[PDB]
């Protein structure tokens, strides 16, 4: 068994609802995606997702994730997709970094391993766990009568989670407004709801702790990814007793090992190609578990092929640490593929359909940009 | 004087109630239990008992106490009962760990000790303190409002401590169930009352940090066992005002002093059987009095036998410190032995006969299932 | 694809070359040993093995394996074996720690989903890295001349690493003798050996810091296991210069992430029944491997079937962290399967057949002393 | 079982041998003993014994020790001298500290107890662990040349444990004096021995760091004692790569634990009337053997009524964490009792209920008071 060649795809995913705001000033109005194909001299096809949250998120954009790749590609060709570990060190031998290239042809070879198995994804990371996946809302930055209403739609869609960003400067309100944000998002709460308040590494410790003094008391609420840094991170966890949660700051496994020196958190934003793929998210996921740490699944965001590796990750996750997968169907506006896996009964389940379960809808992608 | 025989019996202890509930959806119906006979060459006869709350508490099940005990009862056999740390070191090198197999033992030897020294084991344990020791009920999971009416009932009965059973899934309504259970079981408080949560090393820190964000402020309540290891505990301990008592995670001396080390905890549950019988519970008496930690004495789940181990310690035990023993006859409905020990006058006050006080019912128990 | 039979059985190991000797007085003869077989409703059979190091070095032995099996092997029949997580969360359920009971179970069914998808383990562990894989010898306690030629033999045979023995009482010379066992089993030294100094948790923290100071500046040893308790190594970390490694201390995955948080040591000895089988090995090493912490992989004890698991998950080690793999063959006298991985080249091969490329002597393990 | 009478006695402990010098220039030429025996409504009788070092060593002397059994005797009068617990919390209650007072009485109560259950102590405290118990030799301060044939003496005669004793001021020689002291007594040593350099609190934290630079590298030697306060032996504990043991500081239960808390040394003296009797001394080894220290066992000095508590108490110690016994009895001329345990390095706890003791009434004069 061995790669024999591989295709590179790009696409647009237009933004669903307004312009996705984060904190910082930060817009997103469409997404570049980059997709790969990856095909076995035994004819199987294997496909991957990485789409950078733009350009401004982590040190990740489409453009070089497609310049990363021109050296990951024939590095990997020839070698037998089932030895997950030792595709993984080819690729580091090759290019240190750019976890985002590595993601979406570590996908397509897991999702090869899969079909070759004749199992779904979800039987080849440990075992399907009972029972459908929750699903989380990503609600944009607005005023706090407009965010309410984006988690009210999406609860009456049936999601269980909600991810509200903040990170208001001084100039649009500060440290006020976002309190006013939390409060008026868990206005509505009812019960078996969980809630995630995600700065995106974009509060000085000073304005969160402002917040925090504003908060009332007795909410449920998890703080995510509240500072840029390492260093301020650690000052307002000494000073912070709801629990933390970190996204930007945990990219590598050893970033992951560093927060557990450091008592940094209670939890972890694994996103699938700020990890670099399946192998890295079950590596996190291991040292996660051991840790007591609980799991958000997620990715930057992506379409149908993004949303299949999530749910297939998020569905052989046990159930006590895991904290929602993200469901980016209802980030973009995108038809990349197919995939049976509806809103009901709770979340989603993962297909039972070996690999990734998928039906790329080919010609939404468009010619190859390139192959090899 | 010198062992010549042991017995060991094996007999069913059912729940007193209904189904007794502990976080993880650990269910129980019913205690197997495991007990010892020693008789002297001058006829005396100690009892011990040993049993292990089913086979998911901690490292311990009732076949493999009595897979021990074929390792442990002949190495005894010739000892003096009375040399209890010779015979501690017997034990140790015979076999390490497996301390639910020593305590049976090594409680037998102490019965033995007590009645040729002609006083109530209290007495030999350093001396009974004045007045009858407070008990504590054991509430199992349920609803609130069902979680109150069974502290209702066993106030009613005269107890002064309650331990509340807490660990609800997300499914289940998680911290905030968990939250609602605490104030629900503390809301008809009268004074010399003390609570505590028990969660059985059920939590994530997450959910922890979330429950005490929802509980009410102002309320006098001690959190038990919160966190499945010690990096958890540790980081919980860092931000949680609460008194924090430690149970599964302390079964050694050693355990003990990286307690006191981390200085992870105010209090500790102190369960005969887990210590592994008289001689390790007192060693960690000694250890836990001069730390200032409170402690509570108790059992896993036991008879009359296992109630009077707990007694005797308790009774000993100096009042500043204890925080209750465990009335393990309001949790079985066995009657296995006689016991002089009724509450009345604000608790249960041990025995004034020498030994453990207790007159065995040899039919309860059976036929031995082993004789050395 | 389900499990349809498991088959326990028990045998005895005979230790090649004399009496072997660790810390504390503790010394041993042969081993009992504990093989699983399981079989599939499609005709698979897979095998492992569970041998405590008697009853002295954790808190294990085979009569608690054996007894502990009675629990797991039921809870398990019907299970797809393949689902590894699945199957290691339906065995904490079912009965917490004993982790040597896991093992032989867990072993059986990574060797079934080998062979079904015709993989040696090695390429269903990551993929085999190249060349062979280092081995090293286990050096009993004796006197320092006794300890160096038995060091002589094992380097004749082609061993490049040596785990010796230490921890002396103060009659048999106390700190001062172990640091002549070192200094002696250090003098005929050959480029690319690595020794490691095993004290077995024997020492106290005064024994070590007295031996430190009394070994000769400018070697190149690692210590291993030099103290009985998480709190004493702590100390000893603190005033050593010396790369640690730690042992017994380490079972769990969460023993692990306690090291991590403490800072508490450079590596750690894996063996696969105190870990609990290959599903824990895997968790283990992506922890030990992301901290960059040395391993050595190894087992308490075996036969060849025990030394395939071993092996086997070497193989797939980075050779950058691993710190050989323990060849058993030089440890016991048994020969209960056949496998083609001889000493060359600079140390074992894994072999290239699917699953753990064992060839059992069906007869040389008794009738099964039980059947589910 | 009842306490019905309490004798308290006054009897000086001349010394035996060369005036004793400590650090800080302390010297003494005789020691204050108080005896105690304790009567029960049985006819049984019970002896303890407390002396401290003279009146500098710790906050104790023997004029305080008996002030303060004028408050703790009468009232333990009445109560069971085998509820040691109790009778412990009693004396609590009484008085707070004075554990050298609180010490005879404690020891007779459990002298009683043991004869009350016919078994020697040591079998009361655990069982009898077999083989005799080291004693530690003893090398007085002086001269460096000096100390090393004393220590060559010590050693002929069969002793294997040597402490020696350390804390030169710069006039005298400062640290350069102390590190050939140490470098000297270990300079013709044999295999099988333990050496402990002991400054009794007397060395500043620059002095002790010079002392250990100055020595040579390669040394098998313990550190005891070597700071007057808890602030001085942290920061020395952060910057020493030797074993530490912790004598003067450690006199309370709660002391050890702040030890642990503090991760501030490697083992303990235990001193009989420092801790304040067997029960204490009890709690403490239980203490320090749950975190691995190592423990000598001793007294301030004593007769024969104080060695036979040390050396019961030993030989139930496991041998693994214990460092020697002090045989008091070296230490003075008094001829207080007779026990049946000689010396080769080494002395075995009597096999007689109780302490084994016959004591010599006559001999402690007419009790200074009766309760």
């Amino acid at each position: 068994l061995k790669i024999t060649r591989i295709d590179i795809h790009r696409t647009d995913l237009p933004v669903r609802g307004g312009v996705y705001r984060l904190s910082g000033g930060r817009e997103y109005h469409s997404y570049d995606a980059t997709i790969v194909s990856i095909e076995t001299d035994t004819g199987l096809t294997g496909w991957g997702e990485s789409t950078p949250f733009g350009s401004t998120y982590i040190a990740a954009h489409a453009g070089g994730t497609r310049a990363a790749l021109e050296l990951l590609a024939p590095a990997i060709l020839g070698m037998d997709p089932r030895q997950h570990d030792r595709i993984w060190d080819r690729m580091r031998d090759t290019l240190k970094g750019h976890r985002d290239a590595r993601a979406a042809l570590d996908i397509a070879c897991w999702d090869i391993a899969a079909q070759a198995a004749g199992l779904p994804l979800c039987d080849m990371t440990g075992g399907r766990v009972a029972g459908p996946v929750p699903v989380i809302s990503s609600i944009g930055g607005d005023t706090p009568e407009a965010m309410r209403a984006k988690v009210a739609r999406h609860r009456a869609q049936g999601f269980k989670g909600h991810s509200i960003k903040i990170g208001a400067s001084e100039a649009e309100g500060g440290p006020a407004l976002d309190a006013e944000r939390i409060t008026a998002c868990l206005a509505d709460r009812q019960p078996g709801e969980w809630y995630l308040a995600d700065a995106n590494n974009g509060l000085t410790v000073e304005h969160a702790l402002r917040m925090l003094s504003l908060l009332p008391p007795g909410l449920d609420i998890v703080l995510e990814a509240p500072c840029a840094s390492w260093a301020e991170t650690k000052s307002l966890r000494a000073r912070c007793a709801l629990p933390l949660l970190l996204d930007e700051l945990i990219q590598t496994e050893t970033d992951l090992i560093a927060a557990i020196r450091d008592d940094l958190c209670d939890g972890v934003g694994l996103k699938v190609s700020k990890q670099g793929g399946i192998t890295p998210m079950l590596r996190q996921r291991a040292i996660a578990a051991a840790a007591g740490m609980v799991m958000s699944v997620q990715d930057t965001v992506g379409s149908q092929i993004s949303f299949a590796a999530i749910l297939h990750l998020a569905q052989s996750t046990p159930r006590h640490l895991l904290r929602c997968a993200l469901d980016t169907r209802a980030m973009t506006t995108a038809e990349l593929a197919e995939i049976d896996a509806p809103l009901r009964d709770g979340g989603a389940s993962a297909p039972s359909d070996p690999g990734l379960g998928l039906r790329v809808n080919r010609d939404a992608l468009g010619t190859p940009v390139k192959t090899f």
